């Protein structure tokens, strides 16, 4: 085949051909030694034949039948461990995968993005029988001419190797670099709780940098105590095919500070393996003390945030289902689906009105119009997992790295960080400040604290009720957290108002309203929905950024709302007529 | 201007036009803050006041002239701190470089190699008042259309400052990365040398990464005892451009990795200053006791290296001024000057022969030939730096990464390491192997030492005389060590017949060789010399790489030696008549 000279910047390929074989790269722990040594001295064999543990590039459905045909456990002690960070899967038995530049098809993103993103892709190819798949060559890293494959099957490489009766667990892990610490981390949890008799498999694409990186820190966890890491490192050359010491004279640049980096990492989780053979302390808490880390962005609060000031007038972006539609559309903020003339059908009877966060005056100026319109108990609603709450009238939080303060922790931990930090601001001087753009702080003052309260409170207080659901901003809200609202949708009060905001009444907050109209009004159109939604004053809960650039970190994220929002529909649309006995996080897991 | 499509892997492009003003990116350490950071709360101005310290982007002369005029000092106190390892220079007052893409023009190359290649560069500028230079744009950082520069003066940065009256240093730092631990120790070692009133102007290209990780770094050697990290790095950041702290989104992959690197390279200067405010130790040193420390190759030998075996036969590559033409002409590997048929003149009483390493079989076979040929006194001139000797009759050595196992040292240690070596081998086990074309042992076995000699000791035991000249495996010898070789034609007899040797006969062997055939016979072109030295069984002197692949190391290295073959050359022309009364280094330095 020939090179391809412009191939799309994510083309898909294939990896492995469907033959019986063991695949590239093939090896047991167990194995003999070949090639020498730099001094001609062979490392100590101690320990080698008792890790069972092989590993090798990544295989085909017929290269994991010889795979578990050779190695002397049943399908049930196998574990794979599949290092790959790129998305890939099987058609038929043959592998295939998802290619860009240097292997960084999903380049910065975190495993809950790739995980369903994957599927997605996968998902993609089913209802065909045949498509033209790039070919590849191993030697250059570089997309070749494509043939057709043919297949009647699509899966993920868990659902292939489980089908086999295997064990499967996944890392994803970006080639050509180490684990970072939190992936060590997962590493370890998953090994610590295998049991005695288990088979591990390591694969990465070549079976080379990553496979030889978890070779080493299998060799290590076995034996650290008893060989030196150089041996270590020697040995899993020696039956293998990288030598994870040798930074060569080709390397240079970016590409020479990655093979040190990574062989660095193994020094660390020697010495780790060394100092904590009870693996007690983790990795990453070990890491930081002894200031080899690897770095991880924090997203701790560390300002507080003035979200709204008190003033006598509605909070921004405040509608009511009664309102008028806006008439300031914005085309190109909308998305698949979207009509100017959405039906209103039910919105009469919805009862659901959103907003940004509201100062005292702000609560004081939207309660006469819900009173006005609502036939039974008013609900404010609020979304936001961040820490938030009232100084002196105004509406505060404590702002972290995109807003994400409280990310990782359930609804609990989020209220009883909410209460400390609020009570310790009491009669305190601090910086309350309005961030611009760039959330930076705007002309940053002291100001002193005299009044403190959490929004409950305050809502309480002034006579309605409150209900609290700790969805993280920007992103689509959690199983769990659709599930908290469906629960309480079913239980209560008939008439109920529902009155949702999040911190400024766009994505969190239009999502929840638009997944209540779906629900109330199942006989109309996700298009309209979205559309009226956005018309009255919302934003658009499926808008996807048209061309991402590389400071666009909400791209991944849109894409996953207006993925998700589709999916919600649907789950609607079979689950409405009983009542949603069926949850959506049951439903998803189907 | 336009973009470039096409441009040159090299290009001479413009840095900065001459204008009177404080140049890009200017600021003083005791400047005001401006901008807020993400807290709203200032960092301490403790100490920046009196650091006594600016920085900036790269200078015209223009630059420098309001740089001077603007800080408080006069010349003499002042100390350009160029941090750029990127080649540059001036025409008249222009500022500029040798740009690649991502400004990597010296990428992989060390100080001594970068320092005279500049000079070349800026060399060949000379013999023109006129050149087409490439615009720049720094925005973008790519290469636009040029323009013509007329200029009568072509200078090193070094040069420039100098004409008014300051000082100069210099760290060839990459532009894109952190300084690696060998050039923080030497930025150290001038940092402590400094006169207390001294003040510093640190710059790189765009006075951003490189500048800011110094700026930084002095701030911390000022101001570690009393100023916390997170401090330092946010007030330099307030007073500049750059946060050393900040991992932008647009940061990817291998930019990424960088951007950690750099910053956490500045946290663990700031562990080094403030754990050793005395800087007794080493940076580099207590960074590997941490194990923070950045990666640099270890030359150290490992093996001992079977050079040639014990056979009775003449060493390879063995030749003497008599001999034949050889007949396995490869004129790919010969280079500037090449004949085919260069004049034997002066041959008839140029007493010199040379060969690779010889065994004792070698040497036998060697005396015969040698004392037939020889009217005077014979002397075996040993050129390795490396340590040698023999053992049961077989010439061996200690074999470190690029034969550089005594890289560094001087004459006395390495004949201190040579004796101690060899002493300690008597009478044990081990490994002596003959290395394959990878420098990896060929079925290495341990063997018995049962005799072990130095080669003075086998040399001068068969009535020849002996010596030493620790010269470098593949590279031009340096300075002092020929000027030793000239110090001993001055006081060796007249008839003096010398016998050059190193590991292969090739280069250290047949450059000695081409520099006494010059001093000999002045008469005779560099072309004629070079060609005939190769044909009688050596290498091309000035052989260079024609287009250097990344792996191919030794490219520089062949440059150099192209280079300076040449200029030895024109010494010789210049001080023959008089019998080299002034040394090599000393015409070097003029
Ligand atoms: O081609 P051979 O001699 O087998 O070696 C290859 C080339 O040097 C590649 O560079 P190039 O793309 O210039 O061919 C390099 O990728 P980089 O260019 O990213 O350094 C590979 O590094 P790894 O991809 O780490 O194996 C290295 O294994
Ligand atoms: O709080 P909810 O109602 O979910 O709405 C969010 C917040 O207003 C975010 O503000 P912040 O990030 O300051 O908390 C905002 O980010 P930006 O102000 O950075 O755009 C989001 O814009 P998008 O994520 O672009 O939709 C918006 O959807
Ligand atoms: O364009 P602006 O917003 O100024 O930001 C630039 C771009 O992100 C560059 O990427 P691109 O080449 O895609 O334009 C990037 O170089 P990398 O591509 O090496 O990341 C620069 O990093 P620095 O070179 O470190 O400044 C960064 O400052």
């Amino acid at each position: 085949p020939a090179v391809v000279k412009n191939p799309p910047k994510l083309a898909l390929k294939i990896d492995r051909a469907d033959v019986n074989q063991l695949p590239r790269n093939f090896r047991m722990g167990s194995d003999k030694y070949v090639g020498v040594t730099k001094t001609g001295i062979m490392p100590t064999r101690k320990g080698m034949d008792t890790m069972n543990v092989s590993a090798s590039s990544c295989f085909s459905e017929k290269e994991l039948e010889a795979i578990l045909k050779k190695v002397p456990v049943k399908p049930s002690q196998f574990y794979d461990v599949d290092l790959r960070g790129e998305s890939h899967g099987y058609l038929n038995g043959t592998a295939v995968s998802w290619f860009a530049n240097h292997d960084w098809g999903n380049d910065g993103r975190t495993e809950d993005i790739i995980i369903p993103l994957e599927k997605e892709q996968l998902a993609s190819l089913k209802g065909s029988t045949v498509k033209s798949i790039y070919r590849f060559d191993d030697k250059k890293n570089v997309i070749l001419s494509p043939v057709y494959v043919n297949y009647n099957k699509v899966r993920t490489e868990e659902e292939m190797v489980k089908q086999h009766g295997a064990n499967y667990f996944r890392l994803t892990l970006q080639d050509h670099f180490r684990p970072d610490d939190p992936d060590v981390d997962k590493f370890l949890e998953f090994y610590k709780s295998l049991p005695k008799d288990a088979w591990l498999h390591y694969h990465s694409y070549a079976g080379m940098g990553r496979t030889t990186i978890f070779m080493v820190m299998h060799d290590i966890l076995k034996n650290a105590k008893d060989v030196s890491f150089d041996d270590i490192i020697q040995r899993q050359k020696l039956i293998g095919i990288v030598d994870l010491s040798e930074i060569p004279d080709k390397k240079k640049n970016y590409g020479r500070k990655a093979y040190i980096e990574r062989y660095q990492f193994v020094q660390h989780f020697y010495d780790y393996v060394k100092e904590n053979p009870d693996l007690k302390t983790p990795y990453s808490v070990w890491a930081k003390k002894n200031k080899v880390n690897s770095w991880e962005p924090d997203y701790n609060g560390y300002i507080w945030r003035l979200d709204t000031k008190d003033r006598n007038q509605l909070p921004r972006n405040f509608r009511t289902m009664n309102s008028a539609f806006r008439t300031d559309v914005n085309v190109k903020k909308t998305g698949k689906g979207f009509t100017p003339t959405p039906t209103r059908k039910g919105l009469d009877t919805l009862y659901m009105s959103g907003s940004a966060e509201f100062s005292n005056g702000e609560l004081q100026a939207m309660l006469p119009v819900l009173k006005q319109q609502a036939k039974g108990p008013i609900y404010i609603m609020d979304l936001r997992q961040e820490t938030h709450g009232v100084f002196n009238g105004n509406a505060v939080s404590w702002y972290g790295l995109r807003d994400w303060g409280n990310l990782g922790k359930n609804k609990a931990e989020v209220l009883k960080d909410e209460n400390s930090r609020l009570n310790a601001a009491r009669g305190k001087s601090l910086i309350v400040a309005e961030l611009d753009k760039d959330k930076m702080p705007i002309d940053p003052k002291p100001v002193k604290i005299e009044s403190v309260m959490t929004e409950q409170q305050l809502v309480e207080k002034n006579g309605l009720h409150y209900y609290r659901i700790a969805a993280t901003d920007h992103i689509w809200p959690s199983a769990a957290n659709i599930d908290e609202f469906i629960n309480f949708t079913r239980t209560m009060p008939a008439n109920a108002w529902l009155h949702f905001h999040s911190q400024a009444g766009a994505g969190r907050t239009t999502a929840y309203m638009a997944m209540y109209d779906m629900m109330k009004n199942p006989d109309v159109s996700l298009g309209d929905i979205l559309s009226r939604q956005y018309l009255l004053g919302g934003n658009y809960v499926a808008y996807e950024i048209a061309k991402p650039k590389p400071d666009q970190w909400k791209a991944d994220y849109y894409h996953q709302k207006a993925h998700m929002i589709e999916k919600f529909y649907q789950y609607v649309q079979e689950n409405h007529a009983d009542g949603f006995k069926t949850s959506w996080s049951q439903w998803l897991a189907a």
